[PDB]
């Protein structure tokens, strides 16, 4: 329950150029991946991403000023991620994507 | 790996009924987890071993004072801990054990 | 991130005036704060904190009815010794509040 | 007993009309930062101030070579007008960093 942002990503498989679609909570510490939006009864984390590990890099520009939607986390580290491998996320909108990008910008600094 | 919303860490020892041991772990408790990590590196070891969610545990029994450092974990619901079972920790000493109990019981009163 | 346990109205009674007055509640794991208004984003500023840890809930009202004592242990916004009165909307609401309590001030 | 406080110690503000650094001890939860007048964290128990987080952020830092200070930011007037900024003073780089990383984890929406 405590938070910072939540709501379902599609995180891209760099081999398999596809992209699967999980629920996920920022906290201050972590980026967490559920299997649903049931907070009550979905409990145990798929992964928990360390976001002191972490940098967020690029992100979609707006398409007039999915497609534009994506931002890319940068491992740092050895964790959920190799050190200096990069996983694509891609939100349902522009300004989705920038509240999760402006967020992971700050903890991540 | 710098910062980290922790509210108490330490090392625990978690009884295991199917073991018949402790195994000890290094556990950070957060406002919505009580994580448990092989180290203490919170620096580079950082992907939990387990995380148990808060919002579905309750601490319920302990020890009294006179090892007399333990407590009980329960679970409302079925997650890393099947719904209406218990876990149980030990910690260093009674004082120890009762921050802990104290911590967790603050943030599973709902 | 805001970790709240509870919030809404409740009506705490002065002894003296034998009068309530109404106040958006706020109980956290370590307080529980009055504001003048629900307003999270604009009303920042509790009128009071009262630390739970300095604090039992003792006996609330039986089911017709919607009242429950907190009962100062240590010198802070309350006397030691002393009690405070609050009226919530209803039975089910006061037990809300009451069993929270119950919990984060329990020796 | 107990307390979810992520960090905890004293701090120096320096208040722009009195010209000089008033001392008090800090306490982070993820809602406030709240100031005590002592470290009694049995018995001083009324907060001198709480700072919500929820319209603070923290803006700059000393760079390391005092080197331990820090700025907090209003958004939104409530214990500092919107806008305005006070000015911490932890007992060394270190601390500071200590300070401004757990503030900025809990302050990114703000
Ligand atoms: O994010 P993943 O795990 O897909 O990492 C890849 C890096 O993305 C590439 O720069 C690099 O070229 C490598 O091919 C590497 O596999
Ligand atoms: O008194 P100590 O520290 O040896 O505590 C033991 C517990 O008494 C046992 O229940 C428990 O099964 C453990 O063996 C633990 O070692
Ligand atoms: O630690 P030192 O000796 O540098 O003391 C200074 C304070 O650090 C400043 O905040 C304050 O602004 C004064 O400039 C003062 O010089």
């Amino acid at each position: 329950f405590t938070e910072i942002k939540s709501g379902f990503l599609e995180r891209r498989s760099k081999f398999l150029k596809s992209y699967s679609k999980g629920y996920y909570v920022l906290t201050p510490n972590f980026l967490h991946e559920f299997k649903t939006a049931d907070r009550k009864k979905d409990l145990v984390p798929v992964m928990s991403l360390a976001l002191s590990e972490c940098t967020v890099t690029e992100h979609s520009r707006k398409n007039s000023t999915g497609s534009d939607a994506k931002f890319v986390l940068h491992a740092k580290q050895n964790g959920i991620i190799r050190r200096g491998h990069n996983w694509v996320f891609k939100a349902d909108s522009y300004e989705s994507m920038m509240s999760w990008f402006d967020n992971l910008k700050i903890l991540t600094s």
